[PDB]
């Protein structure tokens, strides 16, 4: 198994450039709107501690250039939602597809259309961390890229780039400009919370080493939801939900091995280690692969 | 730093979906011509020992239905290079990029986009291994999907999708229809020769993580290149010559770390072994990063 991001040209036709003043960075071109982080209006000086009210108001759409390439689009409209700017302009983009936005939660993972200037520079596979961080390869002049999964040619866009915190990881919005995690857009040292072990992702990884025939760790015990929560959490790994028993649903199907009996088997797992043993062929236990991803490259 | 491929949509306006009775499998489309790998053409019993040359000349241009997302191309002629089917069709793709064959030299890298039914699936990135494998994820159905480069819009291709190894890894062809190593496009069970690792990745995948803030592994000791190679060999590592000396420049001035200091501490890596410890999360030497694949995404 291995990190496989969704074909990235559906997004590609809707990258763009966005310029203030001299701050250029990514815009996300749907219908007839431009998304973009609201940082554009900043100064470099302005950054440090923005009031960005106040900086959005000494703007008109004549200050705004929108380019496709080379191309500038007209910018006859613009508004701000939470941290998002929305450029309206007078071209319908003939590139957009079925799309919508969605919030993701922690564990889910996402592709990354990674771009400068509104060139795309390369397409790679994240994972949200429970700390509302991601582990990205992102530049100056990344901002505004996205993260996106594709459905039956639908496209959920999930995230819009926008800091590297001081310990290199990487924090951003939804499309509503909404900031995974307490981070803020200002120009300043944030640190993410402890992270933790993203455990419905690891139990998804459990079903796919059994649906491989990799079976050893199948214990004879089952526990209730919330001693296995209990239990996790002295282990530094994330409380199950019920929407994460609920997307384990098919995996158990296909193998037979009730939810509640593979958390039994991940807790031994814990408390005893793998002694020396792998799974998958590997020593680690792997949390950045969703039930989905899982499903995706198994059948 | 991240496995990291290109974008791949000047390479999903291409792929097309072939048929050849109950046989089907991936082709790609540029200007007039539809390549795919020409054991579309073998039924089940064919596939065992075909003659390709024979069962070639007794089809007809009707015999090959060719689907661009719903529209049918016409095959208008049709001939064979290699492994590779070339049909004649009666309308040129509009989206056809600039656009180069290449065959790749073991080491190199390249992005795959894996196709099913003609639709483009999932992209990541793989290198030729220097048994002329890759280590990709394949499945039923995905034969003809392509591996590439990109430069300046121009796609470079280099890979055609045929077999699953045994062992789990996999083998195609170039765009000539040449395979890379030592195997052939007949229903058997087929062997690599063994497998080594790419030294020169490895050194440059090392200078990525000092480029990224990780130097645990620096020691104060150097070494020749002979007696590296020495080591190298030992251990079933490529020889680093000194063209790769040469290509690592780069990466050994950003860094301050001279080649040969930076051999020292992968040998000892290799002598010693990780000790659990960890680069760049991995818990293995890395070896599917080229020199240039860091310098393109470090920079
Ligand atoms: C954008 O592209 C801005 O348009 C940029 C993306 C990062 C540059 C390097 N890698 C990236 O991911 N984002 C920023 O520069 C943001 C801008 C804010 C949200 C207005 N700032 C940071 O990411 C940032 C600032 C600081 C800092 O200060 C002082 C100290 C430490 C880390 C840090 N990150
Ligand atoms: C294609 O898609 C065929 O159109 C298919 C791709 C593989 C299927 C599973 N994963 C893949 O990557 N390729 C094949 O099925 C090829 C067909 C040849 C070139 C005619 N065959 C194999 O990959 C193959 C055959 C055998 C085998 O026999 C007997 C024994 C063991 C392994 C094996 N692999």
């Amino acid at each position: 198994f291995r990190k496989m991001a969704f074909p990235s040209g559906k997004v590609e036709g809707c990258m763009v450039q966005v310029t203030c003043g001299t701050t250029t960075l990514n815009g996300l071109w749907l219908d007839d709107v431009v998304y973009c982080p609201r940082h554009v209006i900043c100064t470099s000086e302005d950054m440090l501690n923005p009031n960005y009210e106040d900086l959005l108001i000494r703007k008109s759409n004549h200050n705004f250039l929108v380019q496709a390439g080379n191309v500038q689009l007209r910018v006859i409209g613009h508004s701000m939602q939470n941290c998002v700017l929305k450029l309206r302009v007078d071209t319908a983009n003939p590139k957009t597809p079925k799309y919508k936005f969605v919030r993701i939660q922690p564990g889910q993972t996402f592709s990354v259309l990674a771009c400068y200037n509104g060139s795309p520079s390369g397409v790679y596979q994240c994972a949200m961390r429970p700390n509302f961080t991601i582990k990205g390869s992102f530049l100056n002049g990344s901002c505004g890229s996205v993260g996106f999964n594709i459905d039956y040619d639908c496209v959920s866009f999930c995230y819009m780039h926008h800091m590297e915190l001081p310990t290199g990881v990487h924090a951003g919005t939804d499309l509503e400009g909404n900031f995974y995690g307490p981070f803020v857009d200002r120009q300043t040292a944030q640190a993410a919370g402890t992270d933790t072990t993203i455990t419905v992702n690891v139990l998804a990884w459990l079903y796919a080493a059994v649906i491989n025939g990799d079976r050893w760790f199948l214990n004879r015990f089952t526990t209730t939801l919330n001693d296995f929560n209990l239990v996790a959490m002295k282990y530094n790994y994330e409380p199950l939900t019920q929407d994460h028993v609920d997307i384990l649903g098919p995996l158990s199907a296909q193998t037979g091995i009730a939810v509640l009996d593979m958390c039994a088997s991940l807790k031994e797992l814990l408390q005893n280690g793998m002694n020396g043993r792998t799974i998958l062929g590997s020593a680690l236990l792997e949390d950045e692969f969703t039930p989905f991803d899982v499903v995706r490259q198994c059948s």
